[PDB]
């Protein structure tokens, strides 16, 4: 029952401050573009303790499988190979990516009937707001 609120689709419904974002994360022009006018939704689903999330828009599908905890190699959408480790933290799912000595983290959080995606690296913060599908 560790992820039971997170589970469901999700859509995107409003974003702030993304394409910062990924300037800081150093995303080139063409992708900030494509990527930013995405309108993902987001899959959330549990079997046993692997957790599954799957990101699916017009600029890219992905899918990550992981256990809390456990570090994994994953591709993020704008092609950064990255170390991931997501855990449960009071309640908020932290998501850490490191990669070439840098770091970035994105926090799930439930709040009232939404799921809040915050997205940080060095000061630039964005923050992504979805509602059920
Ligand atoms: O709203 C989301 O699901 C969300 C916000 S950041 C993120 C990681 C994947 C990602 C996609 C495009 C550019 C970069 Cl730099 C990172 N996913």
């Amino acid at each position: 029952h560790m992820c039971d609120a997170f589970v469901g689709t999700w859509k995107l419904v409003s974003s702030e401050n993304f394409d910062d974002y990924m300037k800081e994360v150093g995303v080139g022009f063409a992708t900030r573009k494509v990527a930013g006018m995405a309108k993902p939704n987001m899959i959330i689903s549990v079997n046993g303790d692997v957790i599954t999330i799957k990101s699916e828009s017009t600029f890219k599908n992905t899918e990550i499988s992981f256990i809390l905890g456990q570090e994994f190699d994953e591709v993020t959408a704008d092609d950064r190979k990255v170390k991931s480790t997501i855990t449960l933290d009071g309640g908020v799912l932290v998501h850490v990516q490191k990669w070439d000595g840098k770091s970035t983290t994105i926090k799930r959080k439930r709040e009232d009937d939404k799921l809040v995606v915050e997205c940080v690296m060095k000061g630039v913060t964005s923050t992504r707001v979805y509602e059920r599908a």
